[PDB]
């Protein structure tokens, strides 16, 4: 099927410009005439255009509630993305920040709406191959965003990294799937739980292979019932296709969100601004 995204090409004159190592910046978006303003993060060698407009491919061709949203690029000097501000950060650094507020209904609903994001990339044939909580911007603290494409690849497996939450098989021999994207899930859910810890906390990443390899995998977080412990084991199995959906991961987490301290124990549980969601 034809691709018939839009790619948008914004004014520099338009923007009013948060992190480095490209440069991503913080600023408002100013549409000549429609009295607007939109809050919005700009990302500023050959090769990084090529990959910053294959990023800017991605996110031009998806549109969910749980995917954060391409607004346009500008072409000058080096290429710059824009893409709706976020203003609570990543999620990994929000609940380490917020270590003795987050509630067991925050986890459970986060997990939902990764869920429900990286199902809707399956349904685009899209394998993100880097989820992990870096990459999940928080909208409002009940509201969460799948970010970060670079490495995103669109299927027809994919043959071609952060070792420490790709599954084996990626390890390997390089294989990404839907369902080595499932394990990054996991990864990812095992973060949250744990309240921001690192995974496979001092072991360097060349014998994570080893470790996975002999049987071994994540602990069981202290908040976890073995309940959602045993959701992340799943997606952490040896057999991708044992591994669960997405689809099933949004059932699954969705039930428990209903009864959320049954499956968390956790210890006492500027005036024209228009949001990017709001300007279609
Ligand atoms: C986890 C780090 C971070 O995201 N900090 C941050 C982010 C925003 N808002 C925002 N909105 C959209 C995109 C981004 C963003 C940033 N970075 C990337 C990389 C890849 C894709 C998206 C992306 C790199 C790191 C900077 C931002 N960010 C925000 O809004 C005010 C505030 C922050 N914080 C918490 C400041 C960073 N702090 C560690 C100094």
């Amino acid at each position: 099927a034809p691709n018939q995204a839009l790619l948008r090409i914004l004014k520099e004159t338009e923007f009013k410009k948060l992190g480095s190592g490209g440069t991503v910046y913080k600023g408002l978006w100013i549409p000549e005439g429609e009295k607007v303003k939109i809050p919005v993060a700009i990302k500023e060698s050959p090769k990084a255009n090529k990959e910053i407009l294959d990023e800017a491919y991605v996110m031009a061709s998806v549109d969910n509630p749980h995917v954060c949203r391409l607004l346009g690029i500008c072409l000058t000097s080096t290429v710059q993305l824009i893409t709706q501000l976020m203003p609570f950060g990543c999620l990994l650094d929000y609940v380490r920040e917020h270590k003795d507020n987050i509630g067991s209904q925050y986890l459970l609903n986060w997990c939902v709406q990764i869920a429900k994001g990286m199902n809707y990339l399956e349904d685009r044939r899209l394998v993100h191959r880097d989820l992990a909580a870096r990459n999940v911007l928080v909208k409002t603290p009940q509201h969460v965003k799948i970010t970060d494409f670079g490495l995103a690849k669109l299927l027809g497996e994919y043959h071609a990294v952060p070792i420490k939450w790709m599954a084996l098989e990626s390890i390997l021999h390089r294989i990404y799937t839907h369902q080595s994207d499932v394990w990054s899930y996991g990864v990812t859910v095992w973060e949250l739980m744990t309240f921001g810890s690192k995974p496979y906390d001092g072991i360097p990443a060349s014998e994570i292979s080893s470790i996975l390899e002999k049987g071994e995998r994540l602990p069981q977080p202290p908040i976890c019932t073995i309940d959602v412990y045993m959701i992340m084991v799943k997606c952490w199995m040896i057999d991708a296709d044992s591994r669960p959906k997405f689809r099933e991961l949004i059932i699954e987490f969705s039930k428990m969100a209903r009864d959320p301290q049954r499956y968390l124990v956790i210890q006492g549980d500027m005036d024209d601004v228009v949001d990017a969601d709001e300007y279609l």
